[PDB]
């Protein structure tokens, strides 16, 4: 026995808008216990400034790795400004080292964008 909480995990998440624009987004995240979950990453449209996701994941026990997946939280942008929202997704296994994810981020009166990716453990 090892792996105890402060697993840490890399996964990347790219996505795009209705106003039709790509933005990258990926980083890491903290693995404390299986109820909750930490997430800090970053992305942009390639275009000066930038936006800071902080948040938290959400999964459920039910099959080897098979639950619905929520965010929450609000990307800080350089700008020192903050736009708090919500968004789901689900979480399927693909391969034993590989998994896929698909999550869209909304709130209040504003368009949804679609974002698929993939995760990846980097210790057991």
């Amino acid at each position: 026995m090892q792996d105890g909480p402060g697993t840490l995990d890399v996964f990347v998440a790219a996505g795009w808008n209705t106003d039709n624009t790509i933005e990258i987004t990926g980083g890491a995240t903290y693995q404390l216990s299986p109820y909750i979950m930490v997430k800090a990453g970053y992305g942009w449209n390639n275009s000066s400034l930038n936006r800071f996701e902080f948040g938290g994941g959400l999964q459920y026990k039910v099959t080897p790795d098979l639950e619905p997946y929520a965010w929450a939280g609000a990307t800080y942008n350089t700008d020192n400004t903050l736009v708090p929202a919500a968004g789901a997704g689900f979480r399927y296994k693909v391969s034993p080292e590989v998994k896929l994810v698909v999550e869209y981020g909304w709130n209040n009166s504003s368009l949804q964008f679609l974002q698929a990716g993939l995760s990846y453990r980097i210790q057991p």
